[PDB]
RNA sequence: CAGGUCUCU
RNA sequence: AGAGACCU
């Protein structure tokens, strides 16, 4: 992606959009019990912790664009992925505004706890003022779809969250692009059934993990991904995407049967307009992280990317022997012979993609099941039942989370969730974690799950 | 102060 | 109907 221009709002006639400037995060009662290196992200240009210009660092992620149109590898790549999707039988027909607004068995309803975006969020109009769970009213939606139209600008905000000390020094917080309610509704009408099918089918047919439950899914992955593993990381994935990948996505949607009216909506996320504070800017390429379909479209494009890199990097690649699952930019894949990712990374460079060794490794090493990660979790065979696989969130990560809160009223639920993650690391690690919690007065007031109870419930899942 | 998935009372 | 965990 690449910023095409920046203009003052006066010049463009867009309302200003300001976000909160102080973090909601505060040190928790456990802050000094556990070690950790993360602090709330820089939210303000005048943050004492900064070491660079804030706004400069914020938009450095739009590194630029290489290809605008598909070459032959990408075309073949897209067609291979699109054919594989055909067996899913995605319903290319348009979903109903009520279903799109209020949800289905495989698609959650539009979030009403959350901003309506441009221009409502500056006219003091909340989504609860337009929709109603209990009515399933679509009557006010239709009205505002007509008053304000589609292709409304995204509203740029900085993300309030823990970040490592380095990224706080270097001002590399993340940006969130608030969609307009109008475009969410309409994208959900055009692609709702695709979303539904994807959510229902995590695995190697969709090539996607959206909708997986790591407790159970992790036992399936070494069967779905047989042979030699490969993996790697992306830097600035969403923003590094050139328009060719949106052209490639259009190819897939077409091949599985979407109308041209449906396929036309892709250009409206490849080319977007954003308001940050008092300015308007234009972005070409780059996924707008905050549009409907963000996780799924990023995942689909990733499926195209991997295929294209393989056949352009190596000779004799049979794409039918590829197995992969993606969650946005996160990927785990296998092939019947080892794949050198150093060479894939070099081809990736020509495509404007920056690919690094899996898991912040210094160099591209071998990936096996003992050191692979996915959604940050390792893979650890159960000592009693080795075919049952524990997802393992690292204790270091869990320590970072517990050292802060945004609202100490819900401390019980926070610590419980971490316990659900911790116990997979084993009895010894879990009792060490629990007893550190107990070492402090509110720690003795919490209801903490029993290890063998967690385990027994896990086994019952099968 | 966005789009989502997962889990819990 | 609440809450938390995790991906962008
Ligand atoms: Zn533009």
């Amino acid at each position: 992606g690449e910023i095409q221009w920046v203009k003052p709002n006066k010049e463009t006639g867009r309302l200003n959009i300001n976000g909160p400037t102080r973090t909601k995060l505060e040190p928790s009662v456990f802050h000094d019990v556990f070690e950790g290196n993360k602090e709330p992200a820089v939210l303000h240009s005048k943050d004492p912790r900064l070491e660079v210009d804030f706004e400069q660092a914020l938009f450095s992620k739009y590194v630029g664009n290489t290809l605008y149109e598909p070459d032959e590898y990408i075309k073949e790549a897209a067609l291979h992925y699109a054919n594989q999707l055909k067996q899913l039988d995605i319903d290319t027909s348009q979903m109903s505004m009520e279903e799109a607004c209020y949800g289905t068995e495989n698609l959650e309803a539009i979030d009403l706890h959350t901003s309506a975006g441009y221009p409502y969020s500056a006219l003091g109009i909340k989504k609860r003022d337009i929709l109603d769970s209990t009515t399933r009213d679509v009557s006010k939606m239709k009205f505002y779809m007509d008053k304000y139209g589609l292709d409304l600008p995204y509203s740029t905000y900085v993300k309030d969250e823990l970040r490592s000390i380095d990224k706080i020094k270097k001002g590399k917080s993340r940006l969130i692009e608030a969609s307009s309610l109008n475009d969410s509704v309409y994208l959900r009408m055009t692609f709702g059934h695709l979303y539904e099918t994807f959510h229902a089918n995590p695995g190697t047919v969709t090539g996607s993990a959206v909708g997986c439950n790591p407790d159970t899914f992790w036992s399936k992955l070494p069967i779905l991904l047989p042979g030699s593993l490969f993996a790697f990381d992306y830097s600035g994935y969403d923003a590094s995407l050139s328009p060719v990948w949106f052209r490639a996505l259009e190819l897939v949607l077409r091949e599985i049967g979407y109308s041209e009216e449906a396929v036309s909506l892709v250009e409206g996320i490849n080319h977007t307009h954003h308001v940050y504070r008092n300015k308007t800017y234009c972005v070409l390429g780059g996924m707008p992280s905050g549009c409907s379909g963000t996780s799924i479209f990023n995942s689909m494009i990733n499926n195209i990317i991997i295929r294209a890199l393989l056949i352009k990097t190596f000779k004799g690649i049979d794409l039918d022997e590829l197995n992969m699952v993606a969650y946005g930019d996160d990927v785990l894949a296998s092939y019947p012979f080892p794949i050198d990712c150093l060479e894939l990374a070099r081809t990736g460079k020509e495509y404007g993609l920056t690919m690094t060794p899996a898991d912040k490794s210094p160099c591209f090493n071998e990936v096996n099941w003992d050191n692979a990660t996915f959604l940050k979790r390792g893979f650890l065979p159960d000592e009693q039942f080795p075919f049952l696989i524990h997802p393992t969130m690292p204790m270091k990560e869990i320590h970072e989370s517990i050292r802060w809160t945004k609202d100490a009223r819900n401390t019980q639920d926070h610590v419980r969730s971490l316990c659900l993650l911790a116990w997979h690391n084993g009895k010894q690690e879990y009792e060490k974690f629990v007893s550190a919690i107990r070492s402090v007065p509110v720690g003795k007031a919490l209801a903490i799950p029993n290890y063998e109870n967690l385990r027994r419930n896990w086994l019952e899942l099968f």
